[PDB]
């Protein structure tokens, strides 16, 4: 499991569950071209993304649909989403772990770079 | 200010200056429109992007360059950017102040929205 | 300004409003001595701590209490209070801002120190 | 495993590895008691701090010594620890696990809390 996303919901104190989210990779055109897509656990995880052999070197966006999570709360809030953009592999094969810590205004990411 | 942009550092403890940015607004085409930019100041604030008459409703992303800054620094940053994309003035007019506190493999951001 | 304290709502997206707060100087003995207090403004902020000649070296601790900020809200927040330890002035003065970004179950903290 | 506790560097996105730290719980008589300690695993977490039996209704402080940590890297960071003070079960047992992500200047903590 190359790339893991988790999310965490800093009003309930609890995982985000359910969170869809979409990645993309930048093409050769600099366009975003669909790479992978899911939903989180009840553990707020998102696994299985991609593979090894699939996870080659390239600009990857992560889009967390975070709106649709906090309107089915009955909360309105700021974000169209939580976006993480990055470089991936550059530098030979690596494991991402990408977590994001949500409010309704407010979201802090961070990422776990492993060899 | 209908739109101002904070930006801090969080490894220095300091504003986060010359820091650059770009602000697009979502055509009806799902493109992204250049909207406004500039670099933030001394104190790590970015003033004077638009104003209330030419800031309507739309879909708005700031995107912060967040990787110059760090490579400027002698650091390999995780995020090729920060961005912030968010609905601003459906329900009219509203002054947003949006901030980022940057590290290298993280970044937290907020809004702060008053009428 | 020796020492500020700025305070912000990342539920509702607006500065925290009359949050109370103290602040302790550790004594020789490792107990906290009472060294100033006061609640934010309309604007989220709290300036006037504290005087540049009053404000030497030592530790300090900013005890925030966010917990009667949520409860006014009807929210039962984790926290008892944010607390902020930290030495200053330990080479000569410096001005501090100190900013808290508030969850139910979360809370970021920055320093701003300048000389 | 009714406490965990998980920290993660924003300067060199990893795991922060071997970082101390100290729970308390407040006595009848308002003082600190020391409740456990430990070092976090290679994962960056620490678990096994207590057991259900002995982790009874209270106020608790993690103290995470990040002051060490960032010395150790050559880093004079702005806190002396990061400190997250809560109650717990006091609706009944609950699993807590209390996240920290450290940058030298700045922190943020969140808690999940499961039943
Ligand atoms: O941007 C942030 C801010 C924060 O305060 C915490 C996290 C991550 C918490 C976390 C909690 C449990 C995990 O297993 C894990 O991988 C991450 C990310
Ligand atoms: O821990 C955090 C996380 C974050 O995302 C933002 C801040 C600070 C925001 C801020 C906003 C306006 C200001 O004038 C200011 O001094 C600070 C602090
Ligand atoms: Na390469
Ligand atoms: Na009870």
């Amino acid at each position: 499991c190359p790339l893991m996303v988790k999310v965490l919901d800093a009003v309930r104190g609890s995982p985000a569950i359910n969170v869809a989210m979409h990645v993309f990779r930048k093409a050769a055109d600099d366009t975003w071209e669909p790479f992978a897509s899911g939903k989180t656990s009840e553990s707020g995880e998102l696994h299985g993304l991609t593979t090894e052999e699939e996870f080659v070197e390239g600009i990857y966006k992560v889009e967390i649909d975070t709106k649709s999570y906090w309107k089915a709360l009955g909360i309105s809030p700021f974000h169209e989403h939580a976006e993480v953009v990055f470089t991936a592999n550059d530098s030979g094969p690596r494991r991402y772990t990408i977590a994001a810590l949500l409010s309704p205004y407010s979201y802090s990411t961070t990422a776990v770079v492993t060899n």
